[PDB]
């Protein structure tokens, strides 16, 4: 079913303190290597009075280089596909709720994403756009109620050193019946490769590689 070489298509829909916006994304990757990239163009709510970064890890855990001894919850899932709903907590109240359903037809992945943020301070690093980069990170997998969790404790660079705090906690659902998992990690690092003056335009990489502590 998944191809060494997958091809990515998407649509985020949603308001950050109230203002909406569509991003429509085009994509390319390999799955078994754990790495991807993504060019994100903003449809509608250009420009963004927000920080692009907190978008970032909602725009595919397939995309994870995973061992033979740890099952692969993700890419088991398919051609069906699985769906996950996050939370994402900011140290400053700032919160964050999103949603992504991925589905698959030939060599192309398909994903429907909704994300909603309020709450974020007007002086604040997201809307007043002082976030440089996500740290590397480390996701927690772990098996609850017959679904995969994932909690990662995230944290951004900012605009004259510091960091910005968020709280990860996702929770993976396949759409068929596969082999669980048991409890493990996901290394990764996401970044922006490029953008331009208002983020209109964004060159996402992200890389990824499960393994056992």
């Amino acid at each position: 079913v998944i191809k060494p070489e997958m091809k990515i298509k998407l649509r985020m829909e949603g308001a950050v303190n109230g203002h909406k916006f569509v991003i429509e994304g085009e994509g390319i990757g390999k799955p078994y290597e754990g790495t991807q990239t993504l060019d994100l163009t903003v449809k509608e709510g250009a420009p963004l009075p927000f920080s692009y970064d907190i978008l970032t890890p909602a725009f595919n855990r397939a995309f994870t280089k995973y061992p033979k001894d740890i099952p692969d919850y993700f890419k088991q899932a398919f051609p069906e596909g699985y769906s996950w709903e996050r939370s994402m907590t900011y140290e400053d109240q700032g919160i964050c709720i999103a949603t992504s359903d991925i589905t698959m037809e030939g060599d192309c992945f398909f994903y429907k994403i909704r994300f909603d943020g309020t709450n974020f301070p007007p002086n604040g690093p997201v809307m007043q756009k002082k976030t440089l980069k996500w740290e590397p990170s480390t996701e927690k997998m772990y098996v609850r109620d017959g679904v995969l969790k994932g909690d990662v404790n995230m944290a951004l660079l900012l605009e004259g050193g510091g960091h910005y705090r968020c709280d990860f906690k996702t929770t993976y659902k396949a759409k068929k019946d596969v082999r669980l998992p048991d409890a493990h990690e996901v290394d990764q690092r996401i970044e922006i490769l490029s953008h331009d003056k208002d983020y209109n335009k964004v060159r996402l990489y992200e890389h990824a590689e499960a393994r056992y502590s």
